[PDB]
């Protein structure tokens, strides 16, 4: 169908999409420094950086979040299947849950012992704070993640626009 | 093992099938204008209707559907037969007699392919939290032009309610003759 | 890497552990009485039982269960041997001294949870067929003494992975 609503929901989103490319047409992706690279699946980004025996990466999912939960995964080159695992909330940024996962684990293992800092020692988890920020996630890189997120969620927010267009249009 | 509490229990429920039974039957189980048909599988409904160039589907499943009236979340497909591929997708549900109160409301909306493997987190979802009121007002209209408007929200809680009654019976059925046994 | 921070932290980790380990070795993992044989897959324990006709389990993960005292939700399946096929479940926790959250027949021995099977939520339930549940449990072995023995054995278990867990930490954070 193509009923009148439908027309008059075309006109409106081109007008929107309009004024949304307007207020981005001097915008780009907020680059971060300190070696870190991007990675794009849709809506989930992964930043990775790799150090003196390590490697770090960091990934979110702009869906509902812009400040989105983000999970730290640290890889010791010594054994590359198991990685150190932090999932950490947006009082700046905080590790919600701790444990060890199997690398590139094609889904989660509840089974695995896993830290809730909900009820956790105090120097412990300023040490697990510490331990990350000597990897280059801090209140920097978390700031800097918001805005990352933020403007991923507007770019891919006009994308979604512009396919409700040709789907209401369509048929 | 058969107990003399499990004796007990189905005393218990043979005659709480029996008075539930009588009771709800009266509903005469509500009826849906628009033409939609029910295609049910155990405690997940689908209520499927098609018109020019589409197939429209509402599903929801109605466990926990209850905040004895049921009014559980909802989602409408809405498939655009030129590309069966994909499908727009409306996440909705009843708000916990004003002029501009409706009986549902759109919480999330998303393009899924049709019969994926399940919710795909990678495709983009908007969350109408602070959406933007016209582009909502649109939302809420392309629904209604589909037959998905408040009229059709109050059948479901009706349906669903009925369902819910329907298939409580059935499983204090399954559950006495799960005790009866041994 | 191995940077001044870490090796800080490794200092504070053996330390950490041997608080953890002089305050637990004292008490071996409590006994489940009823003739319950536990088995062990991570945080995910599962304590089996036998009785006349039928095979009863029930199953919970130390996991997010919270000296510190745990107390997760459990899951109970009741299998007949005249159906083995299809289970009686109920989810319990401790809010007596637990409570039954919801139940429902799911498929024995199933890889995931079937959503599409009728669930009865106690929120939105009668007191009678409450009781009859909870009775129902009891003669089969999953009464208060069990919950009591549940929580002893689940916070005997997360203390003890508790431990395990840190000295993982502690030498991954030493490696490199």
């Amino acid at each position: 169908m193509h009923t009148d609503g439908d027309k008059a929901f075309v006109d409106f989103l081109s007008d929107e999409i309009k004024e949304e490319r307007k207020i981005q047409k001097h915008k780009t992706l907020p680059k971060m420094s300190g070696g870190w690279e991007l990675e794009l699946n849709g809506t989930e980004a992964k930043l990775v950086r790799k150090v003196a025996g390590e490697k770090i990466t960091v990934t979110f999912n702009i869906n509902n979040s812009s400040t989105p939960n983000f999970v730290v995964e640290v890889i010791k080159n010594d054994d590359g299947k198991k990685a150190l695992v932090l999932d950490c909330h947006y009082d700046i940024f905080s590790i919600r849950e701790v444990s060890f996962q199997s690398t590139g684990e094609s889904e989660w293992k509840d089974t695995n012992y896993t830290l809730n800092t909900d009820s956790l020692d105090w120097a412990l988890y300023d040490h697990l704070m510490d331990f990350l920020a000597d990897r280059g996630v801090d209140n920097t890189f978390a700031d800097e993640l918001v805005e990352l997120s933020t403007a991923l969620e507007h770019q891919e927010y006009i994308t979604f626009l512009e396919d409700l267009k040709s789907f209401v249009k369509s048929q």
